[PDB]
């Protein structure tokens, strides 16, 4: 069904006109403690800001200002923290927020650099014997394991408290084949990536919500948290062909602006749930 509207806007060649009217009814929030003077080091992109109303707030006493939302979905009872990639002054945050929220996997949609440009800080050690302490939130991360696999590479991590002692397992997942340019041309190794995600139980409720970042926290990090809950819906409910991607997408973007970034971005959601809800049969 979901597959008829596909290939009727395929057909139709009215992808861009589908998503300008996404854009049009798309929330509008403030996010007036985003834009605080204070706050435009810790913001890598003027015109991606979390909403005041689901930001995620540090703890420390201080300044409690990362960009990050809470994308909390009611019906599929799942919870996401969508991120920017971390700048060379918030890798600190960053992990700061892992700990507090007690997450228990990090999903990482970029590379540290694409098109000749640095588009997230190296904000994990790439050596077991070369461990990175965060001074500024007192926070120790040390590389237990690593396995690079064609598409993606998963790695153990461990992150330590130092004003408690206190350590946690936190997984890795790195997916490493997003092409700079569009869109994958085959949507099956991104739902591959999907699954081991899951199969971890770093998505379960058990556990704080999953971070998931991009450069901007937005294009490819939406795709994945709507590929996810679309497909989670469609095994809830009594009447799978029920679920609305365009309605799922909107519900969403009540929590964080910009989710889905182009057409092409939109397209390929449609292809991930189409193919993955034939996997899952
Ligand atoms: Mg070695």
């Amino acid at each position: 069904e979901m597959e008829k509207e596909f290939e009727q806007i395929d057909k139709s060649g009215s992808w861009a006109a589908i998503y300008q009217d996404i854009r049009h009814e798309a929330s509008d929030f403030p996010c007036r403690v985003a834009k605080l003077p204070k706050n435009k080091n810790r913001n890598r992109y003027r015109d991606v800001s979390p909403f005041d109303h689901s930001r995620i707030k540090l703890h420390q006493e201080d300044n409690d200002y990362i960009n990050a939302s809470l994308i909390k979905m009611e019906e599929a009872q799942r919870s996401y923290i969508l991120t920017q990639g971390p700048l060379p002054n918030t890798c600190g945050h960053f992990w700061e927020m892992v700990w507090e929220q007690k997450s228990r996997g990090v999903v990482m949609l970029n590379r540290v650099m694409e098109k000749g440009s640095l588009k997230c800080a190296q904000y994990w050690p790439q050596k077991e014997e070369k461990e990175m302490i965060f001074e500024d939130t007192n926070l120790k991360l040390t590389l237990i394991s690593e396995d690079i696999k064609s598409y993606y590479t998963v790695r153990q991590l461990e992150l330590e408290n130092l004003t408690t002692q206190e350590t946690r397992e936190i997984l890795h997942f790195h997916y490493t084949t997003w092409p700079d340019f569009g869109v994958p041309e085959s949507p099956a190794s991104f739902l591959n990536f999907l699954f081991k995600v899951r199969e971890s139980g770093s998505l379960s409720p058990e556990h704080g919500p999953v971070v998931v970042h991009c450069s901007a926290g937005i294009g490819r990090s939406g795709t994945f948290c709507l590929a996810d809950t679309c497909l989670l819906l469609m095994d809830k409910r009594k009447d799978p062909s029920s679920v609305d991607i365009k309605k799922v997408l909107l519900e969403m973007r009540k929590f964080r602006m910009g989710l889905i970034q182009t057409a092409d971005q939109l397209r390929f959601s449609y292809l991930a749930v189409i193919e993955g809800a034939k996997f899952i049969m």
